[PDB]
């Protein structure tokens, strides 16, 4: 939480490479806040989770939507 | 700001009375932060500001809005 930018930018890709080059699996606690009241930990954690799935595939575009509310 | 609930509850009814029963004058410092980055406590703190302006007039409806982003 300290790491995360928490503007709309939310480019904490470097901390993410520590996450993706984590000896530890981060599906354990990461879920408790990625449905926290904080749009940033929601969004970030969620797409990296995608990435934690498709580490195998090639991702050519990923856009976040933010709907109805 | 710590006091402020920061959720949809947003019950700073009592805190508005501490603002209006403040040994400290609080039109001074409160304004510096109600344009901080955090939308719910924004909502709570800000509407208490509303309440501190028109406590004199009669308010029959107040909706928090949430724009562009």
């Amino acid at each position: 939480l300290s790491a995360i930018d928490m503007y709309g930018h939310q480019f904490c890709i470097e901390n993410l490479q520590k996450l993706i080059l984590s000896e530890t699996s981060i599906f354990d606690v990461l879920p408790n806040f990625f449905y926290h009241s904080n749009q940033v930990v929601r969004m970030a954690a969620l797409e990296v989770y995608v990435r934690r799935a498709y580490i195998a595939y090639e991702l050519n575009s990923v856009q976040h939507r933010q709907l109805k509310d």
